[PDB]
């Protein structure tokens, strides 16, 4: 069986990961046959963190990109496709300064050309590619395409579809596959993939990313209360207020110090109430919303969530020994954790330290989004899994992109299946 392979960089708000994925030749069009075969993560802050020293970006990729020519056979390089696609980090980069923007990707463009794989280009994604990507991984790695069933004996209603939800650093997506009628053409998607139709409904919310959220809850922490909630008692930084308040997530908190004192108290209650204020529920222009007047049908189906909603939930139940099984076991571990001092936190992670403050803040953001903001209870909470991987490869937008590019996914099978799934 002769492979092929194919490269993804997805160039995040936080990290740049590069995944190498490869298939056989004679079997391309299957649904779940292309797996991933490696993958190397990029030291560093991502792309858009170079946005004062472009040069930098491309030269970030290199060590992986090295690794990628010893991953492939050698053989292979010159007809194994090669694509950077990056997400919310690039978009706010871009509504700071296009200029910018374009200079990065000028720079990872000059030295992704340099290698020998066949190199498709570098983009922005858009959020609703980001949102419909992750979907199509996601149910692709499961076989949820396949027509499962035989001649005169199909089963119906036809194999169900795993939504999808991603939080990453800078803006989080929630897509699903949906019976209710679109009120918002911005959040319809519609795909033929195997000869079958899927409504989706997808959506982005920019500034929702875990690392954006960290900022806003930090900035209202400062205008508000001068101490921060969501910290444990006994930990404290200086926090240099030009970074806080730089983001377009955060430049509307704007309230001459440069530099200020500011130390936890482990007070649950003033956290989640900080953190209900980044929802906004006062108005809906359409029959129902999630949240900040965004239309969204009700939630339905099984849901994989990845990225940062596994991290968070992996620290509460592998780190701090709680269960998440139900809506309120999430939200009392939330409340414990934010609870604990700083002391006590730390004495439960012997190694490096972190991102361990926050974890109170993130988890308490978790379960206002998926409660407050999406509107799960605990029916339709019961058929959400926390996973970041699938048939051995990460769950991401990663490798659908790589699936719509080569354009492996067939919108019709061979022969329409002489017209047996009609
Ligand atoms: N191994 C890990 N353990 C705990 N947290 C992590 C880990 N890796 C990443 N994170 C954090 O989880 C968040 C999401 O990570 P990731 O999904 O890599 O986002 P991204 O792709 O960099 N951002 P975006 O461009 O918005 O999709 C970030 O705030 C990371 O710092
Ligand atoms: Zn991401």
């Amino acid at each position: 069986p002769a492979l092929k392979y194919g490269i993804v960089l997805d160039a995040g708000s936080s990290h740049t990961s590069m995944f190498v994925y490869k298939w056989p030749a004679d079997k391309e069009n299957d649904t779940g046959i292309v797996g991933q075969h490696s993958s190397c993560d990029v030291q560093g802050g991502g792309i858009s963190s170079y946005a004062n020293d472009p040069s930098k970006a491309g030269q970030s990729l290199v060590r992986c990109l090295e690794q990628a020519l010893r991953d492939v056979p050698r053989d292979r390089h010159a007809s194994t496709p090669l694509y950077l696609g990056a997400t919310a980090g690039m978009r706010l980069l871009n509504l700071t300064s296009p200029e910018a923007t374009a200079r990065v990707l000028e720079a990872v463009t000059q030295t992704l050309t340099q290698y020998p794989f066949d190199f498709r280009g570098a983009r922005i994604l858009s959020g609703q590619d980001e949102g419909v990507f992750g979907w199509v991984t996601a149910n692709y790695l499961l076989e949820n395409f396949i027509k499962y069933g035989w001649v005169g004996r199909w089963i119906r209603p036809r194999k169900g579809t795993l939504g999808a939800m991603d939080l990453g650093g800078a803006s989080t997506q929630i897509t699903f596959e949906t019976t209710s009628p679109s009120e918002d053409p911005g959040n319809e998607v519609h795909l033929r993939l195997y000869g079958q139709h899927y409504r989706v409904y997808t959506h982005s919310f920019l500034c929702y990313g875990r690392d954006q959220i960290l900022l806003r809850l930090l900035a209202s922490a400062l205008q508000i209360h001068r101490f921060h909630p969501c910290w444990p008692k006994g930990y404290s930084t200086q926090v240099l207020l030009q970074e806080v308040y730089q983001s377009p997530c955060t430049m509307g908190q704007r309230p001459g110090s440069a530099i200020v004192s500011l130390s936890g108290t482990s007070n649950a209650t003033l956290c989640r109430d900080l953190v209900s204020r980044l929802f906004n529920i006062s108005s809906c222009p359409f029959s129902q919303c999630s949240f900040n007047g965004v239309f969204q049908p009700p939630v339905a189906g099984n849901f994989i969530a990845f990225s940062a909603f596994y991290y968070t939930v992996d620290f509460l139940t592998t780190v701090m020994g709680l269960p998440v099984g139900t809506l309120k076991q999430l939200e009392e571990a939330t409340e414990i954790t934010c609870n604990q001092t700083w002391t006590e936190l730390q004495a439960r992670v012997p190694g490096q330290k972190t991102r361990l403050a926050d974890y109170c803040a993130v988890a308490m953001f978790i379960h206002q989004l998926l409660s407050r903001g999406y509107h799960f209870d605990e029916r339709s909470f019961r058929e959400v899994v926390f996973q970041k991987k699938a048939a051995d490869t990460a769950v991401g937008w990663a490798l659908g992109y790589m699936l719509n590019l080569t354009n492996l996914i067939p919108a019709d099978l061979p022969g329409l299946r002489k017209g047996t799934h009609f």
